[PDB]
């Protein structure tokens, strides 16, 4: 809807992602993102962290059969966004009630005992600024943790504490 | 304290800089975005190029007597970009002509055989269009190549190429 | 299980209200009520009183971008009470701290100067009532009048006049 | 030409406030401002005026028992801004989504029906100018009506029709 162009992200085709088979929309603009965990290894370099996104994308095609990876957005600790589902379709993050009306990005790794990088952190905020400004998510938009809305350790403990400090954090 | 910078900026100090001692001041918004290469090592981690923004700041300060790093920004080919001197300090990149009355961005290697990686060619764009945002560019801004206001061959035969391609480009 | 028939209240569906996105739950027996006024033109027929339901959300979910209607019930003065966020969603009319402990009734209406009809006033006891019978209200709860809890005009001089009179109002 | 150059405040003490108990802090520059009115009467004199301002404190710290008056200041009609909040204590005016992002400035009086007078409206545009060299607030800081971010009459007809015509509005 709105002219500018936004944020950094690593498309698809470049962290070498198999093709969606997801068809369903999410209706813009969304009012809730839920950040959690791939609770998986964490990388920090723009080629682990390809790897990464990929062995994610991997398990949740190949092992749950889910039509793509379950996150709309991925983040590495190489401070780089990584694209998923993207802004428009609907992910498999946060269980049927959630799923159809929110944003679901995850951070790669287990931050149960780590707290991400600076980057990382800066590199999810910007996204979420680029999520309003692009008209995909709500100026007034709404945070919550993954285990605000299903029973987890996700997005884990040091993480949970770190995005409940968050202007737009509604737990 | 509040969201971070767009285009997601690593801070003088996660870089480790040495303070700046600058003063004279740019009028933002600015006209003008030269693009040059360090011509040191290139770097692709997160780690790697903080060390090579350190050791260009060191370079620029403890041996020619600077006030700071010249560039107004650096980008690594982890395609993260470094803040310099930011948006409202006059840079030392271009010469008496060009210094005061553009910012100057930096591409962290040689770039004469070498093309970047698009991440880095992302957070340059994206660099600057949350120049605008923030109000520091003009909206129609132009975009001049090192080599398009000053004897040298920065910034490589391969990025300049590139950048030619741009939109915003120029001259 | 003993269940009454005391719900006179009229279903969202039933006076063309849009779909709330609200998800945040109220943890019944809730032991507050807060009554407020909406300040705003008030209703005497079942249809208008719709129509007037259906003003009071669009102006809190299209001007104000919120999940739904502010209140968990509004009474109009046609002698009925009409669903808002009802009895388990936590509603947004008196604040952070009053709002998750609180059941927020508000009268269609501007009372600063009327006095809502005695079948209005009818409509909120037995509301109040049957929250009772049903367990989402403690027996025992307490009435605060909005101007109690915020600074507001709040639920408008008579009708504060009124509350503080009834049974269950408290300091 | 020099540093302390704006606007004309009368202080706490020269009030009698009680002691502010609030901490929690605003992040400068402030990006909003939110105009409200009081609701109750007007003022016309310093010493009237004075005595606003205490009541009003009075409601907000004996009855709704809160740390401090709800306003970052407050406008008489005797043509002086009383010291609220100051600058850089999170008020409480207009809910918590904006309570941690805007100055809160209240007009004492009720505005519905009658406007305030010109040096009224020329001391809330002077703090505003004030606000700014300060860098307390944003230079391209936004004001909002009350009614503009919560359901309320705030701040009157007459008055919320003029902020509407101010070079920050943003509707
Ligand atoms: O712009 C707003 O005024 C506003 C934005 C949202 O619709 C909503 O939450 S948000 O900023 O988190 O998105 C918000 O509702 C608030 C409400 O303002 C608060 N009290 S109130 O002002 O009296 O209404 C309080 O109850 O918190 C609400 C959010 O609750 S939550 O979504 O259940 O976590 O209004």
């Amino acid at each position: 809807e709105d002219p500018p162009a936004c944020g950094s992200i690593v498309p698809r085709r470049e962290w070498r992602a198999l093709a969606s088979e997801c068809r369903e929309r999410l209706t813009r603009p969304v009012r809730y993102v839920v950040v959690s965990h791939t609770a998986g290894s964490h990388c920090d370099t723009p080629a682990s962290c390809a790897q990464q996104a990929q062995n994610v994308q991997s398990y949740h095609v190949r092992n749950l059969g889910w039509c793509d990876v379950g996150y709309n957005f991925l983040i590495g600790e190489d401070g780089l966004v990584y694209e998923g589902r993207g802004w428009n379709i609907k992910g498999a993050h946060a269980g049927p009630t959630w799923n159809p009306i929110s944003i679901g990005i995850s951070f790669m790794g287990n931050y149960m005992n780590r707290v991400p990088p600076p980057r990382a952190l800066r590199a999810a905020q910007n996204l979420l600024a680029c999520g309003v400004a692009l008209g995909a998510l709500r100026s007034n938009y709404e945070v919550k943790g993954h285990r605000d809305v299903q029973p987890t350790l996700s997005p884990g403990d040091r993480l949970y504490e770190i995005i409940q400090t968050w202007s737009h954090y509604r737990a």
